[PDB]
């Protein structure tokens, strides 16, 4: 069984999400993350190409992890009386983008240029995978240290993508866009674009740009860093009021100040070695 084929470490964290287990796959001793959810706190439900009834999140998992290194890969899962069990892989040494930030202040443009990059690349997995992450945010960024490369974790407010209006919403609220706060309506692509607004603002400026609703709905992005007027003309794209004045994932990546990425190895040898 689970207990046996998993050595269980120390706690890496808990929160809205469950609690997250540091643990070694006994058979070939590969580091993973054991994370455990409470049954009584699942509200979404779907199931597998089979029919079982099983978490959205272990849904959604399933339909990204393939072959792409920019999603965590669901290794495997369990269900318990009261809990499911996920077994996910785990980058060695690895760090959260919220807590990379914390310690370094804001990103250098190239550095954030990389990242944003990334994540992009990873949204758009998901998407092609059908799956809708919206929860996308530093803490759920995960930075493989050695190889410059990142995760997008917590599937756990996920659903699957659709061309339709979503009316629920149990993502990050200073990440949700002005039409999910005034009429609790949003469509999937262009509340991601909106979220990445956030992100890139995040990592630029060592903060995110709006806290209260009143900010969100203004829409008003200020500069409190020096941020070159490439990128705030970027993040003031994804960060537009209307849904449809937002760029579309292509704009994104064709944008001028998207040009000359780093790869992620001399991202990692300029950055974080
Ligand atoms: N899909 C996922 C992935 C994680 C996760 C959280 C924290 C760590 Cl340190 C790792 Cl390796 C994975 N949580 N949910």
């Amino acid at each position: 069984p689970l207990e046996s084929q998993y050595q269980v470490g120390p706690l890496l964290g808990s929160g809205g999400f469950g609690s997250v287990y540091s643990g070694i796959r006994v058979s070939d001793n590969l580091p993973v993350a054991i994370k455990h959810v409470e049954k009584d706190r699942i509200s979404d439900w779907g199931e597998l190409p089979n029919g079982t009834r099983v978490p959205m999140e272990v849904v959604l998992l399933k339909k990204v992890s393939s072959g792409f290194s920019g999603v965590i890969r669901l290794l495997d899962w369990f269900e318990r009386p009261d809990s499911f069990v996920l077994i996910l892989e785990r980058p060695e040494p690895v760090q959260d983008l919220f807590d990379f930030i914390t310690e370094r202040g804001a990103l250098q443009e190239e550095l954030a240029r990389s990242f944003f990059w990334q994540v992009l690349e990873a949204v758009r997995h998901c998407h092609n995978c059908g799956v809708l992450h919206r929860d996308i945010k530093d803490e759920n960024i995960l930075i493989d240290l050695n190889r410059g490369e990142l995760k997008l974790i917590d599937f756990g407010s996920g659903a699957l993508l659709k061309d339709t209006v979503y009316t629920d919403f149990d993502g990050t609220r200073v990440y949700s866009p002005p039409e999910w706060i005034r009429y609790h309506r949003y469509h999937g692509r262009s509340a991601a674009v909106w979220s990445l607004g956030i992100l890139l603002y995040d990592m630029v400026c060592g903060d995110i740009p709006f806290e209260h609703d009143e900010e969100i709905i203004r829409g008003q992005v200020f500069f409190r860093q020096r941020v070159s007027s490439e990128c705030q003309h970027l993040i003031r794209w994804c960060l537009a009021l209307r849904p449809s004045d937002r760029p579309t994932f292509e704009e994104i990546q064709n944008h001028p100040w998207m040009q000359d990425v780093l790869l992620p190895q001399e991202t990692a040898e300029i950055h974080l070695h």
